[PDB]
């Protein structure tokens, strides 16, 4: 059981826990968690955030051989649960830090947005050029470990990151949103962030 081994006290999430393309799990719609959460469900979220902080640490990232990142979804650990972790550093320390249970986009802008540098994925061991078209702004509802509801508004980079992770729990990959015909096509209403 992936969740049972990953949540053991001694376990450190590393690249070996992250599944890659082809694995059916990355294309499966994850199941909602129920409240109250089990200890394992709480621990899993904490382990996920620990991974992100480790991956963003020069020394630690080097020792563990981790790929830098600002987001992780449970399905990437082969755990089909609607749990995601996001950690964007200030360029107080982190501009955004959150472990989200059952996250959901409840509102979004007509305007679209895409990072000018494109996107990558820990589960994708290759580069796929192109603008990943997403919503410019999103209002997201989620629950914390205590079953408390949160409603936040995101824009710019953070909006992109959270949408990338929510896609994972819905079986969607970043390249699914890249225009096939022309990868770098700039449509009306699309904001390129850089
Ligand atoms: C700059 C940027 C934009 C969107 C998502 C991520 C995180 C990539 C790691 N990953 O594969 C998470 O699921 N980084
Ligand atoms: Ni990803």
């Amino acid at each position: 059981s992936a969740i049972e081994r990953i949540v053991k006290a001694a376990h450190l999430i590393d690249m070996c826990d992250i599944i890659r393309e082809g694995n059916p799990s990355l294309r499966t719609v994850a199941e909602e968690v129920t409240f109250p959460l089990s200890d394992q469900e709480i621990i899993l979220g904490e382990k996920m955030m620990q991974f992100l902080k480790h991956s963003q640490d020069p020394v630690m990232a080097e020792k563990m051989g981790l790929r830098g990142g600002v987001g992780l979804a449970a399905p990437q650990l082969d755990i089909s649960k609607r749990i995601i972790a996001v950690l964007v550093p200030n360029i107080e320390a982190y501009d955004l830090e959150a472990i989200m249970y059952n996250p959901k986009i409840v509102s979004h802008s007509v305007q679209d947005a895409a990072l000018g540098e494109g996107e990558g994925c820990l589960s994708v061991d290759r580069n796929v050029p192109g603008y990943v078209v997403r919503h410019a702004r999103v209002t997201v509802d989620y629950f914390d470990k205590d079953g408390e509801k949160h409603r936040i508004k995101l824009k710019g980079y953070n909006s992109i990151v959270v949408q990338h992770e929510i896609d994972h729990i819905n079986g969607i990959m970043f390249y699914d949103r890249i225009n096939e015909k022309d990868p770098f096509a700039v449509k009306d209403g699309l904001l390129i962030l850089e």
